[PDB]
C-alpha cells in the first residue's frame, strides 16, 4: 500500500532490475509517450490485469532489448526484417503483430507457469516492440543477455505524467520510477493536447494469424499485405518507410 518512488538518472536501474527478476515482481517505469507497467511472470501479469481492470483478452506486448531477441522468437521474411533493422538504426519506437517460431513457443510453454493465456491472442500472435525508451530498454537487455528472460508490458492508465498513473495502479506496484522531464523532451513543439499518448502499431499477419507473403521489389498490388492499425509517435517517418520496402500496404485507423 505505501510504495516507493525513485528518480531515473539514465543509467540502467538496479533496484528496478532485482525487482522484476524477483518472483512476482511488478514496477511502473516511464517511456517515450508516457508511463508502463512492467512484469516477468505469469504471477505478476495476473496482478496488472486486475490493477488496470484490463479485459483479459486484451493482451500485454513483448518488449525486445535487441534486435538478436527478436529474431530468435519471431517468424520474419527478409523484408520484414529490414524494415525493423532502419527503425532500429535510426531509433524509433515500433510495434508490429507476428507469429511465434514454433520451437519458441515451446520453449515459452516449457515454463509450465501458463502465461501464453495473457501474453499471446488466441491465434498464438504478440506486439513486438523496439526503442520504447531507454529506461525500459536498459532492463530488457540485461534480463535477456544475463539471465535469458522477457520482459512484458502494458500502458500505466495519463497525460505523460506520474500523478496521472492514478491511486489503485500506484498501491498495488512495488515500485515507480519517475521522469517527467525525459517524456516532455521528446515532443518538445507539441502541447499537452497535441502531442501523441501512445506509439504506432503495424498488423504484419493475416485474418488467420498467418505470415503476410514476400512481396519482391519489382511486384505490384501483393495481398494479404501489411496494415497500419493504430496512428501515434512518428507516424510520418514510419508510412515514408513502409513506402520503400513495400509496393503494397493499407492504411487502417482504429483497428487496435
Amino acid at each position: 500500500s505505501m510504495t516507493k518512488h525513485i528518480h531515473w538518472d539514465g543509467n540502467l536501474s538496479q533496484e528496478g532490475f532485482e525487482i522484476v527478476k524477483g518472483e512476482g515482481g511488478v514496477i511502473v517505469c516511464p517511456t517515450k509517450v508516457g508511463y508502463i507497467i512492467m512484469t516477468s511472470d505469469k504471477k505478476g501479469l495476473e496482478r496488472k490485469f486486475e490493477a488496470k481492470k484490463r479485459n483479459r483478452n486484451k493482451p500485454g506486448v513483448v518488449l525486445c532489448g535487441s534486435m538478436e531477441e527478436l529474431r530468435a522468437l519471431a517468424q520474419l521474411t527478409p523484408e520484414i526484417d529490414a524494415f525493423y533493422q532502419k527503425h532500429w538504426d535510426e531509433d524509433i519506437l515500433l510495434g508490429c503483430i507476428l507469429p511465434w517460431k514454433a520451437e519458441a513457443y515451446e520453449k515459452l510453454k516449457a515454463y509450465g507457469d501458463g502465461r501464453e493465456e495473457l501474453m499471446t491472442d488466441i491465434r498464438g500472435t504478440s506486439c513486438f516492440v523496439i526503442k520504447f525508451g531507454v529506461a525500459g530498454e536498459q532492463i530488457a537487455k540485461e534480463m535477456w543477455e544475463k539471465e535469458g528472460r522477457m520482459v512484458y508490458a502494458s500502458s500505466a492508465n495519463n497525460r505523460g505524467k506520474v500523478e496521472g498513473i492514478g491511486e489503485r495502479i500506484e498501491s498495488m506496484v512495488d515500485l515507480v520510477i519517475e521522469a517527467d522531464d525525459y517524456v516532455a523532451s521528446i515532443q518538445p513543439d507539441k502541447t499537452i493536447e497535441t502531442r501523441y499518448e501512445q506509439g504506432v502499431m503495424v498488423s504484419m499477419v493475416d485474418k488467420d494469424g498467418k505470415l503476410i507473403p514476400q512481396q519482391g521489389a519489382d511486384s505490384r498490388s501483393v495481398e494479404p499485405c501489411p496494415v497500419v492499425i493504430r496512428k501515434g509517435l512518428d507516424i510520418d517517418k514510419i508510412m515514408m518507410h513502409l513506402s520503400d520496402q513495400f509496393n503494397s500496404w493499407n492504411y487502417r485507423q482504429g483497428e487496435y
